[PDB]
């Protein structure tokens, strides 16, 4: 009859439904292809995931699957299908099938000037998807240009929920210079000072960085390492006010900030001389040092910059809060949960 398709030293075990594969890219524990879906006659995106030797990979794969199967939103990537072996024993990989998107905002920003109208529309869609995510009590926790997918008509969809958590503001506090996983350039200042990233304001900061990057095609805070990231942030925002310092009770974090020379705020209109002044007013509100004072997603949608699109009746929320969380479980039980969670896509 036939054999399974190969790409770049990887079996792609997706047939017969999905054929005519082309390479896209590859992460640490997976690969990505486009493929022609024979049932719904359209090309799709397929990602091969091979997580079963590491619990962190298992944890992330499971998070993504559970979240994306529960969510249904125009600005959030869906899962169309999941392909895997019929038994746990035979299952070494999982294939996640999604709507094929032409590009991502990372690729687009390296090659394309965005008009103010494109920036406005991209930002609207990001916040619209984020409203839904936050309404489910979920934090994405790794919002960045490469996790914002775009199609040929500039519809935008948020992807990659492998680092997402249920929100937990009462346990957000930690010590100074506590290690963190999410992508450095989009990390809020409090991550390096006193926060575990368990509050919704962490995602708003990332969206602010994305907005700034859409305005200039360059990351606004390109730190080269953990504490350099804070150098870059303070370089533009200036020294925190007494009031903002008084919210950091942790002495190591407090005293670090106190040790720094006075830095003046760089006006947004000097960094972004061609930007819409309403865009800069909203940027300012998203990139506020004090997370308690940072604008929330629903306020950001209601901001004058987005007035041509704002329509809360057409900005849906999740039918219920998300729940259940997995941090202890070993890779063996996590394989059973991934097997269990993907079962609806099987024949039979
Ligand atoms: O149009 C073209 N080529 C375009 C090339 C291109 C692209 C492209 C697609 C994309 N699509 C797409 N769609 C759906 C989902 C995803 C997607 C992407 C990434 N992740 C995440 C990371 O974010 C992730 C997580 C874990 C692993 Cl382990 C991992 F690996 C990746 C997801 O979770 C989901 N990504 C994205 C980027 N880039 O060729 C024509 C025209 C040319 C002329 C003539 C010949 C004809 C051919």
């Amino acid at each position: 009859g036939a054999g399974p398709e190969m790409v770049r030293g990887q079996v792609f075990d997706v047939g017969p439904r999905y054929t005519n594969l082309s390479y896209i890219g590859e992460g640490a524990y997976g690969m990505v292809c486009s493929a022609y879906d024979n049932v719904n006659k359209v090309r799709v995106a397929i990602k091969k995931i091979s997580p079963f030797e590491h619990q962190t990979y298992c944890q992330r794969t499971l998070r993504e699957i559970k979240i994306l199967l529960r969510f249904r939103h125009e600005n959030i990537i869906g899962i169309n299908d999941i392909i895997r072996a019929p038994t746990i024993e035979q299952m070494k990989d999982v294939y996640i099938v999604q709507d094929l998107m032409e590009t991502d905002l990372y690729k687009l920003l390296k090659t394309q000037h965005l008009s103010n109208d494109h920036i406005c529309y991209f930002l609207y869609q990001i916040l619209r998807g984020l409203k839904y995510i936050h309404s489910a009590n979920v934090l994405h926790r790794d919002l960045k240009p490469s996790n914002l997918l775009l199609n040929t008509t500039c519809d935008l969809k948020i992807c990659d929920f492998g680092l997402a958590r249920v929100a937990d503001p009462d346990h957000d506090h930690t010590g100074f210079l506590t290690e963190y996983v999410a992508t450095r350039w989009y990390r809020a200042p409090e991550i390096m000072l006193n926060s575990k990233g368990y509050t919704k304001s962490i995602d708003i900061w990332s969206v602010g960085c994305i907005l700034a990057e859409m305005l200039s095609n360059r990351p606004i805070f390109p730190g080269k390492h953990y504490l350099d990231q804070l150098n870059h942030i303070l370089g533009i925002l200036g020294s925190p006010s007494q009031e903002d310092l008084n919210c950091i009770i942790n002495l190591k974090a407090r005293n670090y900030l106190l040790s720094l020379p006075h830095k003046n705020k760089v006006p947004w209109n000097r960094l972004f001389p061609n930007a819409d002044s309403k865009a800069l007013d909203l940027l300012d509100k998203m990139l506020t040092f004090n997370p308690h004072k940072r604008i929330e997603v629903e306020q950001a949608l209601a901001h004058p910059y987005l007035e041509q699109y704002y329509d809360p009746s057409d900005e849906p929320i999740a039918e219920a809060p998300f729940k259940f969380e997995l941090d202890d479980l070993p890779k063996e039980k996590l394989k059973e949960l991934i097997f269990e969670e993907t079962a609806r896509f099987q024949p039979g």
